[PDB]
């Protein structure tokens, strides 16, 4: 287990969504699947040329599955997934560019509901989960499990869990008055809103 500090932009944006009072919150499941979305993307523009990429599974999905006793909703894609170096240095480089464009525009009076034109969408995951488990799997990586419940800091670890095959599962450990997340109607009216076009299947998983 490795603990990282996050870079100092990407620290201000976190503590900045979990402090600004903002009840629009549903706006973080459209990110999560946007991302999957553009995940599944890059695996298949990389299957054109090699096709041996798709070896660690050829079913390109989404699923979103609530669970009450948990309290957790899960993002599952099995998209091009993430190395370590993804998720130790690649990813906060890439974020603290449209960090600092966000912010700006916020003040001038941007609302956070514009976080995924800025590239940092994932971060809107703070508005209804305490804490951010995110499991992937990369072709030319090991099974990694990235973790954080803000506060500056995040850790990454081997997942000597269930295999993946290839791709990421974001699992939302869902704050105490953020149930409602976990509620099949409340799910089908944000996904049939905010994902109603997305061009791969997405299947809200029962209890
Ligand atoms: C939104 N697209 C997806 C595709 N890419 S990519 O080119 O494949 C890439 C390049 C990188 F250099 C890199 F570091 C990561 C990724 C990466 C790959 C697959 C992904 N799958 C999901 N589902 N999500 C994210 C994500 O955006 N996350 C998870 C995650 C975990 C912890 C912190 C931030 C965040 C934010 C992913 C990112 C670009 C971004």
């Amino acid at each position: 287990v490795e603990t990282f500090a996050f870079q100092a932009e990407i620290a201000q944006l976190m503590s900045l969504i979990i402090n600004t009072f903002y009840s629009n919150k549903e706006i973080f499941l459209r990110e999560l699947i946007s991302n999957s979305s553009d995940a599944l993307d890059k695996i298949r523009y990389e299957s054109l040329t090699d096709p041996s990429k798709l070896d660690s599974g050829k079913e390109l999905h989404i699923n979103l599955i609530p669970n009450k006793q948990d309290r957790t909703l899960t993002i599952v894609d099995t998209g091009i997934g993430m190395t370590k170096a993804d998720l130790i240095n690649n990813l906060g480089t890439i974020a603290k560019s449209g960090t600092k464009a966000f912010m700006e525009a916020l003040q001038a009076g941007a609302d956070i509901s514009m976080i995924g034109q800025f590239g940092v969408g994932f971060y809107s995951a703070y508005l209804v989960a305490e804490k951010v488990t995110v499991i992937t799997k990369h072709n030319d990586d090991e099974q990694y499990a990235w973790e954080s419940s803000a506060g500056g800091s995040f850790t990454v670890r081997t997942d000597t869990g269930e295999p993946m095959g290839r791709g990421t599962k974001v699992i939302l450990h869902l704050k105490e008055d953020q149930t409602e997340y976990l509620e099949e109607r409340r799910i089908k009216e944000i996904v049939k809103k905010h994902s109603q076009f997305i061009g791969y299947p997405i299947t809200l998983f029962v209890e």
